[PDB]
């Protein structure tokens, strides 16, 4: 009489402040009632990180590498103010940084689209997934600036002229990129495309940077033809290179539903549009097995201060919920678990349908009709909305 | 009696824009304004016939007379050489003119209240100014890549480590920027701000590129404080530096009506939104006298192929029209010609009012209600729309 799904091995990381409260509600109301998990829980709360000297963060990373699926709640990155607040032993490095450094791979951002919530481009009815991949100095006066390559094998040194400053000074800088980095970026991008069953596009400026950006185009094409092209044709999808100039135009005339590898912020645009609560951030390792899913937003400290004073809050849980669904969706693919695959999709649909039915948090109401025009009847508080998702999920899974 | 416009350099172009350019002169300009007109045909056939000498003459003419208005021109590729049997693959006329005149290119969208915007909050235009290469190469295998500065005065040579390749190969490149280039970019940006009476913003990444982007921030601030700050305070406007991260957020929460100097594309976004016909591109020289105005779009080849087959076309002339109005507006400022200044503004108002009244080309109708939902009664063809502007301009100028 359990009735629940066998989810398998999932690494879970608890976080800080407002997201921590929402994270517990998601597990209690949306996940645990329907899914049984071999759950590897790690508390990346600031207090426990301080208590363990950030050893919990390193253990969490090694656990993700072993079990292949990670879902992470937003965490506090210590600054000077945070050290004084919690009396921290040290100004600990960003947990995200530590995890990224150990796992590696490419970060991919995906917005959640609802038909009753406006978009930057109204034509975009399906999400677009964006994947992102120096020594500068002042030239005091006239002189020759050159960039030189000295081979490790002790063969002849090669020299290239950057610019000869004949009158006056200016600035100069050198950039670089290793082949291994570009290969990893390509693999991750192809893995993501097959995982989602959408076509992939790489954008560069290879007309201008014929060698530098040319290397990106070449390495992508080589790896595609030799390893991935057959698997893409099997799912009726494709990979193509585009010039950034053409890609922007094509992307905006498109209706979305494709992967975009970008050689070059996505967050700033989301902040400007006020849609941080509706964007997820998945780290995809190039091995094709390991994945770490989380919200693109932080711990929402401002909202937490109101919660601490016992005031009503309306914090958007969709980004946090979709971190779970993307993680479980990947678990389902690795294990060929069609029951879990269905649940992951079902929860995503319930979430969108609930907002499309008119039930949403304050940020979404403000997005529709502007923040000044929002009244209390236009939206639900953090707990009311989670309850409404809970009721709608029970009905969908019963059907 | 018509208006005495003065000295204006005019450059005829190619394909669809060439047809619209002639209609603008015939219907909107010549009936009301007399010009000491310096006409140069930068049509691909005449450029080929003169071995691109007409393009160089056009540039020298703009430098002499200070005001240029240019129709969109074909930039030869391999396909164009075969089409016109060209003697050589001639360089972009825009490139030749920019190389001779110099200065910074500024793009400005035309805003109508009944035409949607990327950001609905934007009710006034935003003017984007870009700065304008690099030495890139392949790193075949492991080794040390360094960038070195050897002073011409024979003082100590300085060496910086770019990257030590330990495990494999990759790519590396060197970029530069001269002080004079940054100074010209600053001057042009301050001139544009005062000309429009709007505040200016420079965006950089000086948190990461502390030296390279730092130089931009410093040179802008120096030139502002010493030459421009007093003149800005006189018009109740200001200049401030911003981090690109903050500037994007601020810009999108803003209602527009400011100059944006960008050190990190505008055309691609316009193409994607289908509003290329509503964006102008003015080259502002740092001397404050010389200006070259044109549409941000090309010759609209796709539309021209339909015209050649005798099919109906709906090509937006607003960008091309505003090239003329911005040119004549600058002429009017240089010559203290209030009669021409009024006409330039009057034509701009007529253009916006006509679209706001419901009379527009197919691109604008498609922008409102989506291309699939557009019917023939929703828009006017290229010639119908030009006729409607002509009638509305006559009425507006009669009232005054
Ligand atoms: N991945 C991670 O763990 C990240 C870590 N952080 C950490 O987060 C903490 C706080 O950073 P802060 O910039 O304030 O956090 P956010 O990135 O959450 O931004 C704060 C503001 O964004 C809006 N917002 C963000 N998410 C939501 C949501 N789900 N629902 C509604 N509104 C939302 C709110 O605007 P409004 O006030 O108008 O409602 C809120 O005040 C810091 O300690 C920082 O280090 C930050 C970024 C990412
Ligand atoms: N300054 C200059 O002189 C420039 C020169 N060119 C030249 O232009 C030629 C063609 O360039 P191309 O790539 O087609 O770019 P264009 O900008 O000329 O046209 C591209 C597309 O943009 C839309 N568009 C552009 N202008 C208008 C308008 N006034 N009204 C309505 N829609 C418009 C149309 O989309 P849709 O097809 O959907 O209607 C059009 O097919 C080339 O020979 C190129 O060298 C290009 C750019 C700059
Ligand atoms: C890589 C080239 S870049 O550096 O110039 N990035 C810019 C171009 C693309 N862009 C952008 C596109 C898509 C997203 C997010 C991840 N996906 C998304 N899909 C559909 C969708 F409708 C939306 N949004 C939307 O329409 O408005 C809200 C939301 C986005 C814009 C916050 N997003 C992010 C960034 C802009 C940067
Ligand atoms: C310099 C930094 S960048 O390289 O990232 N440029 C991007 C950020 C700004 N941006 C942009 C802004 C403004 C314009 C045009 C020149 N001006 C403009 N003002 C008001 C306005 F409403 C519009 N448009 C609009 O809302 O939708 C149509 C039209 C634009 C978006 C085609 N434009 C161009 C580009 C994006 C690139």
């Amino acid at each position: 009489m359990s009735k629940k799904i066998s989810g398998g091995s999932v690494v879970e990381m608890q976080g800080d402040e407002m997201t921590r409260i929402i994270w517990e509600l998601i597990k209690e109301k949306l996940i645990f009632p329907y899914v049984e998990l071999d759950l590897h829980s790690y508390d990346l709360g600031i207090e426990n990180r301080d208590a363990t000297n950030d050893q919990v963060t390193k253990d969490a990373a090694e656990a993700i590498k072993k079990h292949n699926v990670g879902v992470k709640c937003a965490t506090i990155t210590p600054d000077e103010k945070r050290v004084e607040e919690f009396k921290l032993k040290q100004m600990w490095k960003s947990p995200n940084g530590t995890i990224r450094n150990i796992l590696g791979g490419t970060v991919f951002r995906e917005a959640i689209i609802c038909k009753n919530i406006p978009r930057l481009v109204s034509g975009w009815v399906k999400p677009i997934i964006i994947g992102h991949h120096a020594t500068d100095f002042v030239v005091p006066g006239p002189g020759k600036v050159e960039i030189t390559y000295t081979p490790s094998d002790g063969t002849q040194k090669v020299t290239y002229l950057v610019h000869n400053f004949e009158e006056g000074g200016g600035v100069a800088m050198g950039m670089y990129n290793q082949d291994k980095s570009i290969e990893d970026f390509a693999h991750s991008s192809f893995q993501m495309a097959l995982s989602k069953g959408w076509p992939l596009y790489l954008s560069t400026k290879n007309t201008i940077l014929k060698k530098y950006d040319g290397r990106f185009k070449d390495i992508f094409q080589e790896i595609y033809d030799k390893q991935y092209k057959s698997q893409f044709e099997a799912q009726k999808i494709w990979y193509e290179h585009r010039l950034i100039d053409d890609m922007v135009a094509q992307a905006m005339k498109s209706e979305g539903g494709f992967i975009w590898a970008c050689k070059n912020q996505s967050d700033s645009v989301a902040q400007g549009y006020g849609s941080l609560g509706m964007m997820t951030s998945v780290l995809v390792c190039p091995d094709g097995k390991t994945v770490e899913a989380e919200a693109a937003h932080g711990t929402v400290t401002r909202h937490y201060r109101m919660y601490q004073k016992g005031q009503e809050t309306s914090t958007n849980p969709i980004a946090s919920i979709f971190a779970w669904t993307r993680g479980l969706a990947h678990r389902a693919k690795l294990d060929n678990n069609k029951e879990l695959a269905f649940f992951a999709n079902a929860l995503e649909e319930v979430s969108i349908e609930t907002i499309e039915a008119g039930f949403m948090t304050k940020d979404l109401a403000a997005c529709i009709k502007g923040l000044p025009n929002v009244q209390r009847s236009d939206y639900l508080n953090t707990f009311e909305f989670m309850d409404k998702l809970g009721e709608n999920l029970k009905i969908k899974l019963a059907q």
